[PDB]
């Protein structure tokens, strides 16, 4: 599994990683490091065709609120998977995830 920090151990509003690589069965937990409120959000026409965005994301309007909490992922399908932070997307929150 590929661990994710939401937000930099500075502050900074950042996934580290934010551009990562595996294969079908990919686990992937996102933890609230700094600078949070975070979320994790994948939109429909940024992910794999017939990959169902709601069964991978966080709601827009849902939030991880605290240090250490988590949101888990599991992919399947090949191809790239762009994701964001809601609240922190215009300060550049985002990320890719590639299943190759
Ligand atoms: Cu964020």
């Amino acid at each position: 599994m590929i661990d994710v920090l939401l937000g930099a151990d500075d502050g900074s509003l950042a996934f580290v990683p934010s551009e990562f690589s595996c294969s079908p069965g990919c686990k992937i937990v996102f933890k609230n490091n700094a600078g949070f409120p975070h979320n994790i959000v994948f939109d429909e026409d940024s992910i794999p065709s017939g990959v169902d965005a709601s069964k991978i994301s966080m709601s827009e309007e849902d939030l991880l609120n605290a240090k250490g909490e988590t949101f888990e992922v599991a992919l399947s399908n090949k191809g790239e998977y762009s994701f964001y932070c809601s609240p922190h997307q215009g300060a550049g929150m985002v990320g890719k995830v590639t299943v190759n």
